[PDB]
């Protein structure tokens, strides 16, 4: 099956653009990355950085994840992110999202060898 690392890339990475450039970004990306296939995923974050820069977070500041696990890491730098959140008019299969662009630190959970991000925990 798809690996956890590959799933993180599909769900969360967008190195092809520097920022969301229109209100339609989330609607397009949530659909194209197959996040709306079985249900409307309610929230999701995309990171507009190189993969290497995001993977490097696993070597940065160790912090507790929101659920208490201790394999989370916070980026030293802020990154360009886009938050996608379901709107009140969303109704499967026509899932609809509000796009919000921001510069925040990211918190990811890391696993494996090579030790790589497998879950997006928060932006702060």
């Amino acid at each position: 099956k798809e690996t956890a690392a590959a799933k993180f890339e599909r769900q969360h990475m967008d190195s092809s653009t520097s920022a969301a450039s229109s209100s339609n970004y989330c609607n397009q990306m949530m659909k194209s990355r197959n996040l709306t296939k079985d249900r409307c995923k309610p929230v999701n974050t995309f990171v507009h950085e190189s993969l290497a820069d995001v993977q490097a977070v696993c070597s940065q500041k160790n912090v507790a994840c929101k659920n208490g696990q201790t394999n989370c890491y916070q980026s030293y730098s802020t990154m360009s992110i886009t938050d996608c959140r379901e709107t009140g008019s969303s109704k499967y299969p026509n899932c609809a999202y509000k796009t919000t662009q921001a510069n925040k630190h990211i918190i990811v959970a890391c696993e494996g060898n090579p030790y790589v991000p497998v879950h997006f925990d928060a932006s702060v």
